[PDB]
């Protein structure tokens, strides 16, 4: 077959350089971008059906996730309504449904509970004033999140969600599922547990829940259990029996309607003391300017909430964009969601993002442009102004049960943890650390810890790389580690060291130790011994994988070269990239008799050059 | 001359694997290690002189740095005495002088002031009780630092000081010099400034200092200014006139002696209301167990103090070890300094490390084994029990002036910042960020911010690497970027992409964008267009610099291969290391018709294999 034949001079870097010479309408993405391009002839019907279905789903989801946040039911309707309108303009995606997404809602509720506890606020009971304070804190956090998102959009730094690695995303998702389960289990049992704010909050909440389980409400617990069983069974049947009924069954909506009708018919509120929403405001409240003074106490939480909400939004947007063959602008997603969160925070809402289930409902029911979003917003509006009184007898345990039933996919990544461990130990470590940190910390603090742990794992992987003592495969130009192939011959009086990482301070110390181990000695000790009195003659450094190089690395390279030259040992560098050589030359490496003539193209010109002497 | 000639088959990874087959008395380092090995015949005289000189220096330095800490003068004597004895046993180094090192002292004093303010403690004035509380807090912090250091010694994690990069070390050093200058300027002016704890503390301290400058004491200011001028002038003359007097002149000791004698003679305390130490305890106080309850409020500070103190200790130890041709055990340095800090914290001392100036004094005066340290400790002892009354009239402004005069070398790295910027922009950015963060934050918080900023810079450098579209140098096996050499020929219908970094999630997105830019299109869009209807035929991925690889990277590689195979474009991988291929095979890469036959040794076997078809 084909053979590897090449005839050329031995080029050093100096010789190679000598012979081969070197050397305005998108920030506000208009609705006019697609409204004139709209397809009125047929798209209206699909948009209307999809919007009605996803609005029916989104009213329920906003009401349910308003319990995850520490705000009364009814403001979830606002959080489902306002962000859709203020995303219809700036939004790039045309399939995602904008709403609470109970993970962001639970982080918001954790912030609100930390900044407005029951005992800290009410010292008399002042339900109305406490609810007003909780709503105001939620609106302030939403406005801060929107400001952060808009700032990130202005700076065009949309690559930050790259840092949200899949292992840490999965660990954070499982931990958030655990937190949501704990909160909604507190809700369904109708047990009054004092809210623990800080570290080990979830564990203390569980301890108090199982302590006060004796005070559980039978009606609320039974309703929640029955709702969970019905929803999960219907979802399982739909997953199995999937060839028919292409649209997913809106089991949650029907379950909530039946529960509300039954609770209105037999009046669980007064007969069994059931926990119902008991209050939904009618009409739209006037806007209020959030107090910016609280911004200092929400920074570490607003940053994490903005990052998580945007990551979920673009995740769902990209999942549906690769399906419908279009691209979503990430920086414009910053802009759209930041403006949306600011607008919603002014109008008394909590942080807005998209939900995978709601987006799936919207798309599977004839998903088309964001007009379906507008129809969903109109449905939420008519629920706000007309259907507010009808949903009063509905139990909060039903909404919590709906959320718990939806938590299954988020609970299932414990199954993929072991295969992650088998595939790559550091990824499983990232997963487990993110999960545990998000459990015994805040969810925001857990996210920040997971991000910095991912950064630390990258730093450790580049700091302790693979390094090999290379010898030649006979009659070829293939150099491989002498301990791996058993047919590798060691050349005459020269050691070849491949350091498979960029050289920086941690890699400085690692590379010094690796050279000392490879050559079997160190230059300083032998030089001092020879001075007091008064095996290897060359070391080739295979730097093919050296990506970058800093001033500490350049200093280390100069020190290594000088120390080995002191004991008549020549150090040659091979396979260095052009930019690394430029870094060397601008860092002052080529001074004091270096002259770039000890740099070869690969680790075979070095050996040939040695054999010439 | 020598020519590059090689004849071999074209090996893929599969073919290459087919033909070439693969596959108890040191933790307590005894004084008995060198006491029997001691050289009594001649080493006693050198040890005695060096110990007396360095003890005379260390008494003054401990007294001066006790002002950097928020403890009364006299406990610096204990901090200079006890750690030396408890380091004489476990210490590896035999040249460093154990003591306060005013940077660690200032961080300790910042912690103590934050945990014991004047207004928070004294509400009546209770100088004695406030001093006792400050001393107890300092001892608690010292014990916590020693516990952390001993734990780090048990875990053998001595590579952590590698993360203290030279740029961030320099920035932190300059910021610490600024903080020390501010504190000692507050001391010399004898102006009562309320202590600002937290962020922008140094700026507020300066504002109040220049506001209250009208209350300055003329005698203290003049004494401090004269001491500074004398010390700096003598140091400059010694640096210039250096051929004679090999031992550095102990100008600080003579200056302090003269100042104390003058203040005793003419009684500045009552005549000019000068700020003198006014109190030094006689004898050794009994030990007290620090209250562990405060450990929760010192963790982020104790960690940074331990890291900084150990880093300084091993820095000086290595500087003198490479001079005297010996090696110091870093993990045993953890053990020794942790035991020393625990012992000192029990006996009412603040955190102990080494000082470069004191170590230079000890070594230059006949530096020998740690017996000189014991002699210095004895000198400090006789100062504690006898010379305590003699040093009472000494002004604290003199000690602050001594520290300010010594601050020059720490202030001089602003000169090396611009050359750092010229050499490597990221290193200068690390320097400036560390300096600014340590300025507008705590010094401990500044150190932590600098550490995680260095980690972030490493992550960013590996996340946005150099990537090149490679073409062949004619009649050779040299492939270089087509835009750099102007003699590079692009092969027939194939693009070669070198991605000079390990592939991870950030690098996943970067590499996808790089491939899309190089080939001039993306696989998904063209595949979808062809499906709706119903330039490049190969892409070689030069992965020579790919160091590691994670599950996200493996998934990305599989997705890229499948997407390009969908449009009849073959993707070949070349120059991959053996461990990266092992990572691929254990991550499930070689499934669904991959079979390792698309992996070549270098980017010349790929081109030859293409030319075979
Ligand atoms: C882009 C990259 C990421 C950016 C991240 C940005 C984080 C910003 C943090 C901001 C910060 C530190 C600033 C310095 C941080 C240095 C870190 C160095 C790190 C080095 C790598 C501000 O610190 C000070 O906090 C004061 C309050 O304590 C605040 O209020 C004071 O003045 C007011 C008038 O101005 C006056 O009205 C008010 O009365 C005063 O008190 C001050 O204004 C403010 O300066 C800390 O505050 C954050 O908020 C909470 C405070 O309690 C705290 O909440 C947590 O509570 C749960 C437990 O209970 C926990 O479980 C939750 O999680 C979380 O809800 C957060 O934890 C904390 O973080
Ligand atoms: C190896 C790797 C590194 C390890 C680093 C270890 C850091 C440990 C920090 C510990 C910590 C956070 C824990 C969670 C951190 C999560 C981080 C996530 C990061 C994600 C990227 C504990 O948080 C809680 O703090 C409470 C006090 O507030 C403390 O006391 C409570 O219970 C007691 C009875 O137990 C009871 O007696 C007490 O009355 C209670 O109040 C609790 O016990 C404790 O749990 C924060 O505490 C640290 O100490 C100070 C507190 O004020 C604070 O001091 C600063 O003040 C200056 C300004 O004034 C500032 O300028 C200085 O710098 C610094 O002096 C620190 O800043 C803070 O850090
Ligand atoms: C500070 C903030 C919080 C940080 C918390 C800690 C975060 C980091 C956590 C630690 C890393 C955890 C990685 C995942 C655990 C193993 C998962 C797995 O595959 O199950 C295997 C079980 O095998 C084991 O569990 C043993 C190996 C892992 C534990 C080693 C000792 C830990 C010492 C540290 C204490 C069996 O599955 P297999 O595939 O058959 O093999
Ligand atoms: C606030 C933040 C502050 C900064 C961060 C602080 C935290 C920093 C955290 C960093 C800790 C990193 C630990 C893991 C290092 C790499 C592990 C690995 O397999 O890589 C290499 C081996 O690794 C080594 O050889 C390392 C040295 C060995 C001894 C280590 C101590 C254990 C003693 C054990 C004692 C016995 C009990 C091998 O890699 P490869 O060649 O690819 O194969
Ligand atoms: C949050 C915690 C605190 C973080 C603080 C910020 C930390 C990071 C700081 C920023 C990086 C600072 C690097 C050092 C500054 C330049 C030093 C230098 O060589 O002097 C050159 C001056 O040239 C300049 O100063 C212009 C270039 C630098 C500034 C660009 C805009 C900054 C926008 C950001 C606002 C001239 O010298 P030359 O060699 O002739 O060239
Ligand atoms: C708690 C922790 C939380 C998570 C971390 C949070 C912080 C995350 C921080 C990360 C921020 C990293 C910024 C620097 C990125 C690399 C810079 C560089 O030269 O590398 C490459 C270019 O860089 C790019 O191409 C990048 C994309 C370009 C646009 C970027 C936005 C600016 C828009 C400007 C708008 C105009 C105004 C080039 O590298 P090379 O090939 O080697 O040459
Ligand atoms: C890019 C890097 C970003 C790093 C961001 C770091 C954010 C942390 C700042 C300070 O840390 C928090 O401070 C709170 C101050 O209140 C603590 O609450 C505490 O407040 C109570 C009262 O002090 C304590 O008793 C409780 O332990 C606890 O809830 C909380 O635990 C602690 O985490
Ligand atoms: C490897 C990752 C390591 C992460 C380490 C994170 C350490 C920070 C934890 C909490 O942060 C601190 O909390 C203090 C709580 O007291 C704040 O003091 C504050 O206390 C006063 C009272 O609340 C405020 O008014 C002042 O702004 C300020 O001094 C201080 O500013 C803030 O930094
Ligand atoms: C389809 C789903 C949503 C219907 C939910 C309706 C709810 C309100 C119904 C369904 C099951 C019912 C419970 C069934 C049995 C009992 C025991 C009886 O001694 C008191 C009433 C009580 C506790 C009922 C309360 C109301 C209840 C919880
Ligand atoms: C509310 C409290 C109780 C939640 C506690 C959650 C913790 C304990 C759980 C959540 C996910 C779990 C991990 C999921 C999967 C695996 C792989 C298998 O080899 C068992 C261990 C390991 C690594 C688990 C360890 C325990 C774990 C981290
Ligand atoms: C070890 C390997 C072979 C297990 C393979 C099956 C995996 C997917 C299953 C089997 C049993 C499961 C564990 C059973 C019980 C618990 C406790 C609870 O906290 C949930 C997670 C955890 C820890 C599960 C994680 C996933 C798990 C480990
Ligand atoms: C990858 C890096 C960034 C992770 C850093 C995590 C660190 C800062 C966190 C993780 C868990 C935290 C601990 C959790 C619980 C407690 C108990 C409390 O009474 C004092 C604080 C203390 C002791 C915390 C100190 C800080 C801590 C150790
Ligand atoms: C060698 C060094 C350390 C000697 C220091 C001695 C100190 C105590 C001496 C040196 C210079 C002296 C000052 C010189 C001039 C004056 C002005 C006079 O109207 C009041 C006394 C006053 C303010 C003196 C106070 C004491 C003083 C500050
Ligand atoms: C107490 C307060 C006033 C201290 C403030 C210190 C700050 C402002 C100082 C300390 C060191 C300084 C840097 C030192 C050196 C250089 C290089 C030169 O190109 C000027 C800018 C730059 C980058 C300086 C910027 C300002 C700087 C960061
Ligand atoms: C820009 C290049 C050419 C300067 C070369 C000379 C360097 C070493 C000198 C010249 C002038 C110096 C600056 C003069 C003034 C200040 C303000 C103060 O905060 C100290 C640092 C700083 C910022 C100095 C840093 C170092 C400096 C920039
Ligand atoms: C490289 C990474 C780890 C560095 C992270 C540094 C971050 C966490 C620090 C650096 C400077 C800090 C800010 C300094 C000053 C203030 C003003 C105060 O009123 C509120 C907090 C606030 C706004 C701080 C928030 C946190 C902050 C932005
Ligand atoms: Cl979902
Ligand atoms: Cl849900
Ligand atoms: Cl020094
Ligand atoms: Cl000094």
């Amino acid at each position: 077959s084909c053979s590897y034949v090449v005839s050329r001079p031995v080029y050093s870097e100096l010789a190679f350089q000598q012979q081969y010479e070197r050397r305005v309408l998108k920030t506000l993405l208009p609705v006019l971008d697609w409204l004139p391009k709209y397809r009125i002839k047929e798209w209206l019907l699909s948009d209307i059906i999809s919007g009605v279905s996803t609005g029916l789903v989104g009213t329920l989801q906003g009401m349910a996730y308003a319990l995850l946040a520490a705000v009364p039911v009814g403001y979830g309707l606002y959080s489902a309504f306002f962000p859709i309108l203020t995303y219809f303009i700036f939004g790039t995606s045309r399939h995602i449904s904008v709403g609470p997404f109970p993970v962001v809602s639970l982080m918001v509720g954790s912030v609100v509970l930390s900044m407005a506890p029951d005992e800290h606020f009410i010292i008399s009971i002042d339900f109305a004033a406490r609810d007003a304070a909780r709503v105001l804190i939620a609106s302030t956090l939403t406005l801060l999140v929107g400001i952060i998102q808009l700032i990130f959009g202005g700076l065009q730094i949309g690559f930050i969600v790259r840092y949200l690695a899949d292992p840490l995303v999965g660990g954070f998702t499982t931990a958030a599922a655990f937190q949501v389960l704990v909160s909604q289990l507190k809700i369904v049992l109708n047990v009054s547990t004092k809210n623990y704010n800080g570290i080990l909050s979830i564990i203390y909440t569980l301890i108090e829940i199982f302590q006060n389980i004796g005070n559980t409400n039978l009606a609320d617990f039974i309703a929640g259990l029955l709702t969970i069983i019905i929803c999960m069974a219907v979802k399982e049947l739909n997953d199995r029996f999937k060839h028919k009924i292409p649209v997913p069954i809106p089991i949650e909506v029907i379950v909530t309607i039946i529960a509300t009708a039954i609770s209105y018919a037999v009046n669980l509120e007064k007969n069994y003391n059931a926990g119902i929403v008991k209050s939904i405001p009618r009409g739209f409240l006037p806007p209020e300017i959030p107090p910016i003074s609280l911004f200092s106490e929400m920074l570490t939480a607003s940053f994490s909430i903005a990052v998580v909400a945007y990551a979920i939004a673009v995740s769902v947007g990209k999942v549906y964009a690769i399906k419908y063959d279009y691209t979503i602008d990430g920086n414009q997603e910053f802009i759209a969601f930041g403006i949306s969160n600011i607008f919603s925070g002014f109008f008394s809402c909590f942080v807005a993002t998209t939900a995978l289930s709601r987006t799936a409902v919207q798309e599977s029911t004839g998903g088309k442009t964001q007009i379906a979003g507008i129809i969903s917003a109109a449905v939420v509006m008519i629920a706000i102004v007309a259907l507010g009184k009808l949903l009063e007898p509905l139990q909060k345990s039903v909404l919590a049960a709906v959320v718990i039933a939806n938590l299954k996919g988020m609970f299932m990544q414990v199954c993929d943890v072991p295969r992650l461990w088998r595939q790559n130990k550091t990824d499983a470590v990232i997963w487990v650390f993110t999960c545990i940190a998000s459990i015994i910390l805040g969810l925001d603090l857990g996210l920040l810890a997971g991000l910095m742990f991912g950064f630390l794992t990258v730093v450790v992987r580049v700091q302790f790389p693979s390094w090999n003592s290379l010898g030649s495969i006979p009659n070829t130009d293939i150099y491989r580690s002498t301990k791996d192939y058993k047919n590798i011959e060691e050349p005459e009086g020269v050691k070849i060291l491949r350091f498979s990482s960029p050289i920086f301070y941690g890699n400085v110390d690692g590379l010094k130790k690796c050279i000392k181990s490879t050559v079997g000695f160190d230059a300083i000790r032998v030089y001092n011994k020879r001075l007091k009195a008064l095996p290897i003659h060359s070391l080739v450094l295979d730097c093919g994988a050296v990506s970058f190089l800093d001033v500490v690395g350049v200093r280390s390279l100069r020190m290594i070269v000088k120390e080995f030259q002191r004991i008549d040992v020549h150090v040659y560098f091979a396979s260095l990239q052009d930019h690394v050589i430029e870094k060397l030359e601008q860092c002052g490496f080529f001074n004091d008799s270096i002259r770039k003539d000890i740099f070869f193209l690969t680790v075979h010109d070095a050996i040939l050059h040695l054999r010439s002497q």
